[PDB]
């Protein structure tokens, strides 16, 4: 045993290192470790909200982004907003989805707020098209319903309505074209159909739509808002982007100031009475 004992010391000693730097390599995934009344009764499709003395922060403790927003909106009718790059129309958006965890004051929708809800039942009422639009991998059912629950006739109607049928049949075995993540598969009018058809088979009855118009060719764009008006009649849109025309387009329209907002009811009196200066050349 003494003739040997020195090599199996050494083994020990040199996997005894790599298993340190092993364990070293592994804490870090431990690092990674550490980061129903209203229910029952179904979401009215009633539109009519109400933000009283609304604020939001980002980080805890940090500089307010909003600052005493009171505003309210009526059933079925089209609201925009406007403001400058940071102005805190995105970060509305969010705390709309209360995805900033450092707002004040209370938001609701039909009486109702984020105090007794979870997560789930939070997205399951409220529909939304991001300015950054995406073709995640898998077949176009994976893409339009990923839950899967519609059936195919749902889906090809909400494709003949988001005008993308035509491009869809033309396609190998149909509703089931491998598509890559984002990739050159479809053009950027037609992922932006693909997120108006998400928004479709959503049925939220609310709809958010956060710039679905940057990075889009004009003469495709006005198309795309004028089938975007054509189909919703109803199911209270909130839009935000920098176009002149699709704020023209809203009823009640809040520009946003430095770190408030200021709200006005009827498009056509607020862009005259200002005597545009504020609210006309500025959209």
């Amino acid at each position: 045993y003494a003739l040997m004992v020195s090599n199996y010391l050494n083994w020990m000693v040199r996997n005894l290192a790599d298993m340190e730097i092993q364990l070293g390599a592994v804490k870090r995934i431990h690092a990674l470790l550490k980061t129903p009344s209203l229910i029952p009764k179904n979401w009215p499709d009633q539109g009519k909200i109400q933000i009283q003395n609304l604020s939001v922060r980002y980080d805890s403790s940090l500089k307010p982004v909003l600052k005493h927003v009171n505003a309210l909106i009526s059933p079925g009718q089209k609201i925009g907003i406007c403001g400058r790059t940071g102005s805190g129309k995105s970060s509305f958006s969010l705390a709309f989805f209360r995805m900033v965890d450092m707002f004040e004051g209370r938001i609701i929708i039909d009486g109702i707020d984020i105090a007794k809800l979870p997560l789930h039942t939070l997205r399951s009422r409220l529909s939304i098209i991001l300015q950054d639009p995406v073709l995640f991998s898998g077949t176009i059912r994976f893409n339009l319903d990923p839950e899967k629950k519609c059936s195919d006739s749902t889906l090809w109607e909400a494709l003949e309505i988001a005008q993308l049928k035509l491009v869809v049949k033309a396609l190998p075995g149909g509703l089931d074209a491998i598509i890559t993540e984002g990739g050159e598969n479809f053009s950027q009018g037609q992922r932006q159909l693909f997120c108006l058809a998400r928004a479709f088979v959503r049925k939220t009855s609310i709809f958010i739509m956060d710039e679905a118009t940057a990075s889009i060719d004009m003469a495709t764009e006005n198309i795309l808002q004028k089938v975007v008006m054509t189909a919703f009649a109803d199911r209270t849109v909130v839009t935000i982007a920098h176009r002149v025309h699709t704020i023209l387009s809203a009823d009640l329209v809040m520009v946003l100031k430095r770190g408030a907002i200021l709200e006005f009811d009827k498009p056509e009196t607020l862009l005259s009475q200002k005597d545009s200066v504020f609210a006309s050349f500025v959209r």
